[PDB]
This record gives structure tokens, sequence and C-alpha cells, in this order.
């Protein structure tokens, strides 16, 4: 249907809006030049605070969430299209059209499509997530962890084929986008989220 196709086109372009860069250019700051140069809702917590990061986080949430609730409003949870629009609103998150194809590494975006689709693996998700980083406060470690639980929560919990192969995919790409920082891991360079004091 044409309709299909102008969701998932939809969903690229939406998620193609880099809220990290929005704010902070907004604020005269280049966010690939500060921090450690992301765009993530991480990075503008880093650089301008805690405040500007929840509002980049929630936007880039809402730019998975909006387009996925559609998709499963109007094709059902077993359609293909909900796996195309999801994939869409997270590969416009992480290859943004509208910012040099250079986004984010989509955990945002990607738990706005798991919550569309589950609100509740998005809350075990998001439980498994705040539980590894207060354990160790690797911001990485945590979102690792989380992405790949969520795929199993899916899996155990009897989600069909078609979402199961959306959150596979949409979890290796994540992986892939953190594969800097499972090196520092691996190697006992990765940093600890926080100020000096915090810290
Ligand atoms: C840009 C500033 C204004 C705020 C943006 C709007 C945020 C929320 C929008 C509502 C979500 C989209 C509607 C989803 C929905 O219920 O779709 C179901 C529909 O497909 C039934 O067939
Ligand atoms: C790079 C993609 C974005 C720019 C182009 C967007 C539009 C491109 C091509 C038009 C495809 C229209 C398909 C409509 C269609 O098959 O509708 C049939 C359906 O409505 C009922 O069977
Ligand atoms: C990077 C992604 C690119 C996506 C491109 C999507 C467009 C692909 C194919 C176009 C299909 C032709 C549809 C033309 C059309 O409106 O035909 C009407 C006809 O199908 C109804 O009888
Ligand atoms: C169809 C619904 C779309 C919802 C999102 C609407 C778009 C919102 C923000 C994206 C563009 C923000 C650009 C703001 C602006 O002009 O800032 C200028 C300033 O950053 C200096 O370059
Ligand atoms: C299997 C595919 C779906 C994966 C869904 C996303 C991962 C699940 C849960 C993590 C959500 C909480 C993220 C908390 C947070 O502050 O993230 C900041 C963000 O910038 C991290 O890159
Ligand atoms: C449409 C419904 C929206 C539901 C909520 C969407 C936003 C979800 C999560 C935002 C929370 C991210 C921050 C997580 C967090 O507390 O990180 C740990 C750290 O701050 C502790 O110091
Ligand atoms: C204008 C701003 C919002 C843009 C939202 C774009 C959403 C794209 C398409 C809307 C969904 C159309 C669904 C058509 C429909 O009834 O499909 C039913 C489907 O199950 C086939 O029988
Ligand atoms: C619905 C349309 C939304 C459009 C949102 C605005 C996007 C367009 C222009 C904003 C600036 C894009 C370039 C940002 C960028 O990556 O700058 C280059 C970067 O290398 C700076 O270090
Ligand atoms: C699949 C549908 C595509 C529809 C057309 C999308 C492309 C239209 C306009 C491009 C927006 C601004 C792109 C410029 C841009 O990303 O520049 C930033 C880059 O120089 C950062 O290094
Ligand atoms: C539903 C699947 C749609 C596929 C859309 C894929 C995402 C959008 C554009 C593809 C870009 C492919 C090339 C990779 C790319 O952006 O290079 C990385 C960038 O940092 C260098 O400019
Ligand atoms: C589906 C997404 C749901 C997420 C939205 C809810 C986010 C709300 C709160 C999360 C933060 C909890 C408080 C963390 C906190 O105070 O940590 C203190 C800690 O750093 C002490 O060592
Ligand atoms: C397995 C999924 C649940 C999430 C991971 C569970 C790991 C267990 C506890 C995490 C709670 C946060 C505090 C852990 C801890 O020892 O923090 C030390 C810190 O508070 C003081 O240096
Ligand atoms: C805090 C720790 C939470 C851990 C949750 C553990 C979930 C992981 C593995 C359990 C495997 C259960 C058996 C396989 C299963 O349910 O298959 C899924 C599917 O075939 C059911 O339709
Ligand atoms: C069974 C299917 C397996 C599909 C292959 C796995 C894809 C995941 C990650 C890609 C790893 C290699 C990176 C590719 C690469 O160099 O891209 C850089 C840039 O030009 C485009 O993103
Ligand atoms: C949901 C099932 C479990 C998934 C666990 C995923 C963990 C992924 C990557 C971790 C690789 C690094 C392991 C060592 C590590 O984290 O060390 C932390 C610190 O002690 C030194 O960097």
């Amino acid at each position: 249907m044409g309709s299909a196709l102008f969701l998932v086109i939809f969903a690229y372009l939406l998620g193609s809006i880099t809220f990290g860069e929005v704010i902070a250019k907004l604020k005269g700051v280049d966010l690939r030049n500060v921090g450690s140069g992301n765009v993530g809702a991480t990075n503008v917590t880093r650089a301008l605070g805690k405040k500007y990061g929840v509002l980049v986080f929630f936007l880039d949430f809402l730019k998975g969430f909006i387009p996925a609730l559609i998709a499963v409003k109007s094709f059902g949870i077993d359609s293909w299209v909900l796996t195309f629009t999801g994939l869409a609103s997270v590969l416009g998150h992480m290859y943004p059209v509208f910012f040099g194809f250079k986004g984010g590494k989509g955990v945002a975006t990607a738990l706005g499509v798991v919550f569309a689709v589950s609100p509740s693996v998005a809350l075990f998700s998001f439980l498994v997530w705040l539980g590894i980083f207060l354990w160790k406060r690797y911001v990485s470690l945590a979102s690792i962890t989380a992405t790949i639980s969520a795929f199993l929560f899916l899996f155990v919990a009897g989600y069909p084929v078609n979402v199961l192969f959306m959150a596979i995919v949409i979890g290796a790409l994540i992986i892939y986008r953190h594969r800097e920082n499972i090196n520092r891991l691996l190697t006992g360079r990765e940093h600890r989220f926080g100020t000096l004091e915090v810290l």
C-alpha cells in the first residue's frame, strides 16, 4: 500500500531529526566538538546539563514511538509495516539525512519503538539499563546490556517474527554503534559517567 511506504519514509525523515544537534545548535554549541563528540542525550547531558539531556532523550524517544504507534494501530502488531517503520526511525537517528548522515547510537529512539510495541517490555528494559548504570556507572555497558535484554524479553514474551526481526536488527545495529565502547570496556579504558564531585 502507498500508505505503508509513506509511513516508513515519514519514520526515516522524523528519525533524521537529531534533536541533540537541534538543541545544541539553538544554543550555539557544536555537539560534535564538545564532550565525547557524540550527538545523543548522553553527550547533551555531559556538555549542557541533565535538563537539556532529558529533553533530548524524550524527543529522540518520541521519534521512534510515534511512527511505530501509527504502524501498530493501522497495520497490526504482526505487520511487516511495523518492522520497517521501526527500522526506519532508528536508521534515521543513526544516519540522519538532515545532519550529514552522522547520527547517534539509537538507544532512545529504539526504546520509543519498543514502547509502542510493548510498554511493559520497554519498562523492563529501562529497569535493566538503570540497574546496570547504577551498578558500574558505564553508560555503554548499560545500553548494551539493556538492548540485549530487550530482545530476550520480546522473544520470551512470544512476539511474532516480524517484531523479532525488527528487534534483532535494531539491537545488532545499536551494538555495532557501540563497538568502540566495547573495545574500551574490554581493555579497561572506558570512563565512568559524571562530574568529578559525583564520581
Ligand atoms: C511538534 C509539537 C507538537 C507535539 C507533537 C505531537 C506528539 C504526539 C502526537 C500524537 C501521536 C500520533 C497519533 C498516534 C495514534 O493514535 O495513531 C493511531 C491511529 O493510527 C489509529 O488508526
Ligand atoms: C526516496 C523515497 C522518497 C521520495 C519518493 C517518494 C514517493 C516515491 C514513489 C511513489 C510510490 C507510490 C506507491 C503507491 C502505491 O503503490 O499505492 C497503491 C496502494 O495505495 C493501494 O494498493
Ligand atoms: C531508499 C528507499 C527508496 C524507496 C523507493 C520507493 C519507490 C519504489 C517503487 C515505485 C513503485 C511505482 C508506483 C507508481 C504508482 O503510483 O503507480 C500507480 C499504480 O501502482 C496503481 O495502479
Ligand atoms: C511533522 C512533525 C515534525 C516535528 C518536529 C518539528 C521540527 C523541529 C525541529 C527541527 C528543526 C529545528 C531548527 C531550529 C532553528 O531554526 O534553529 C536555528 C539555530 O539552531 C541556529 O542554527
Ligand atoms: C532489541 C532492540 C530494542 C532496544 C531498545 C533500547 C534499549 C533498552 C533500554 C535502554 C533505555 C534507557 C536509556 C537511558 C538513557 O539515558 O539513555 C541515554 C542515551 O543517550 C544512551 O545512548
Ligand atoms: C509516550 C510515553 C513516554 C514515556 C517516557 C519516555 C522517556 C523515557 C525515559 C527517560 C529517562 C532517561 C534517564 C534515565 C536515568 O535516570 O539515567 C540514570 C541517571 O540519570 C541516574 O543518575
Ligand atoms: C501529516 C502528519 C502525520 C504523518 C503520518 C503518516 C502516516 C502514514 C500513513 C497513515 C496510515 C494509513 C493506514 C491505511 C489503512 O487503513 O491501512 C489498513 C491496513 O491494515 C490495510 O488494510
Ligand atoms: C522536517 C525538516 C527538519 C529539518 C531540520 C533541520 C536540518 C537542516 C539543517 C541543520 C544543519 C545541518 C548540518 C548539521 C551538521 O552536521 O553540521 C556539520 C557538523 O560537521 C558540524 O561540526
Ligand atoms: C528518503 C526521502 C528523502 C527526501 C529528501 C531528503 C533530503 C533533503 C534535504 C537535505 C536536508 C539537509 C541536508 C544537508 C546535510 O545533511 O548537511 C549536513 C552535513 O554537511 C554535516 O556534515
Ligand atoms: C528501512 C531501511 C532503510 C535504509 C536506510 C538506511 C539509512 C540511511 C542512509 C544510508 C546511509 C548508508 C551509508 C552509511 C553512512 O551514512 O555513512 C556513515 C556516515 O557517518 C558517513 O557520512
Ligand atoms: C519506559 C521508560 C521509563 C523511564 C522513565 C522514568 C525515569 C525516571 C527516573 C529514573 C531515575 C531514578 C533515580 C536515579 C537516582 O536518583 O540515582 C541516584 C544515584 O546516582 C545514587 O548513587
Ligand atoms: C540484572 C538486571 C538488573 C540490573 C543490574 C543489577 C545490579 C545490581 C545492583 C545495582 C544497584 C545500584 C547500586 C550498585 C552498587 O553497588 O553501587 C555502588 C555505589 O552505589 C557506590 O559506589
Ligand atoms: C533479572 C533477571 C531477568 C532474567 C530474565 C530471563 C529470560 C531469559 C531466558 C529464559 C528462557 C525461557 C525459555 C525460552 C522461551 O520462553 O522461548 C520463547 C518463545 O519460544 C515463547 O513463545
Ligand atoms: C546475517 C546478516 C549479517 C549482516 C552484517 C552485520 C551488519 C552490522 C554491522 C556492520 C559491521 C561493519 C561496518 C560496515 C562499515 O564499514 O560501514 C561504515 C560506513 O561506511 C557505513 O556505515
Ligand atoms: C542480557 C544478557 C547479558 C548481556 C551482557 C552484555 C555485556 C556486553 C559487553 C561487555 C564487555 C566488557 C566486559 C567487561 C566489563 O564490562 O568491564 C567493566 C569494567 O570492569 C572494565 O571496563
